[PDB]
């Protein structure tokens, strides 16, 4: 297993206001055939010498552009620590994206966003390691299930009426051998009534979320604690950094969920419903959201469309 290393945002800058924007943009070439890829891993470096950037904890994330069909895929997600930069971590952070491997390859567009509200914003510099070797499956495909993640406030609202679906029909290549869903879910909010321990929806409150497959509950959810007090990333202080929030850290990538789904699927068309903890927001502590995005993979041997997606 050969190792290549591939260079791209270098030092951009994600701001706010006077002439800033929130997200970067670029177009790097990465290597056309990917049917020997065995692994995709990014890297996401953050220097923060001094104090010089927004010293808060945002919600950051990093897209891919579907050539085909225009749309931009988050293919990772994290929080910035607070007023630090990645330092502490040699290569920064770490997040496997070896599933797009499909649109990581060529002339490829990619973006970096944070939910910065100040014009010290965070500066990036960002790596891909591809890692050939001999894969299980030499073919995939992937396309979102749902995206609501522009930023943390425009995720699904969490305890009020909402008029956004959350429930979609999939439909695999009957050439599919594997299957399997990929989902990152983080909340944001300290909504009120609070569960016990002062813990307001959706930043703090414990909660587990189902993914229910032709209307029955198949996978959970747990959004707990990740121990945020072990960050390698300790140099945070005096953030608020150390404890836990439901199913993220600051300073730490929000985590990938796989959940594989049954071969008896394939080559049928099935529903997909992303189900929240039922909870009920009072309205006295602000809102509640719950940013998502959740896409299906799937793998052959031989040549895949694309699963088809609709209402």
């Amino acid at each position: 297993d050969n190792t290549v290393n591939i260079k791209t945002f270098d030092k951009v800058k994600n701001a706010f206001g006077d002439g800033l924007s929130q997200s970067a943009e670029g177009t790097f070439t990465f290597p056309a055939d990917v049917t020997t890829v065995k692994t995709i891993k990014m890297f996401i470096k953050n220097e923060c010498p001094n104090k010089t950037c927004d010293e808060w904890d945002r919600y950051a994330n990093v897209y891919v552009k579907n050539k085909t069909t225009g749309e931009w895929y988050e293919i990772g997600r994290f929080i910035t620590p607070y007023w630090v930069g990645t330092e502490k971590l040699p290569r920064g952070l770490e997040i496997d994206v070896t599933d797009f491997k499909s649109l990581l390859s060529g002339n490829t567009e990619l973006k970096i966003y944070t939910e910065t509200w100040l014009a010290k914003g965070r500066e990036y510099s960002v790596d891909f390691d591809i890692v050939y070797g001999t894969p299980d499956y030499k073919y995939s495909a992937v396309v979102p299930v749902i995206q609501y993640n522009k930023s943390s406030i425009d995720g699904v609202p969490y305890g009020k009426a909402h008029t956004l679906g959350l429930k979609k029909n999939i439909q695999l290549p009957t050439n599919t051998e594997k299957a399997y869903l990929r989902t990152t879910i983080s909340g944001w909010g300290h909504a009120k009534p609070y569960d016990a321990g002062s813990r307001g929806c959706a930043e703090w409150c414990f909660r587990t979320h189902t993914i229910a497959i032709n209307n029955a509950n198949t996978f959970q959810h747990q959004l707990g604690a990740l121990g945020c007090s072990a960050n390698p990333i300790n140099n945070q202080s005096p953030g608020n950094w150390t404890p836990d929030r439901a199913g993220w850290c600051p300073g730490m990538a929000v985590p990938t969920r796989i959940d594989v789904l049954n071969n008896s699927l394939t080559g049928s068309t099935f529903s997909y419903e992303y189900k929240f903890q039922s909870w009920t927001n009072n309205g006295t502590n602000g809102d509640a959201f719950y940013a998502i995005s959740s896409f299906v993979i799937a793998k052959s041997n031989t040549p895949i469309s694309a699963p088809v997606v609709t209402n």
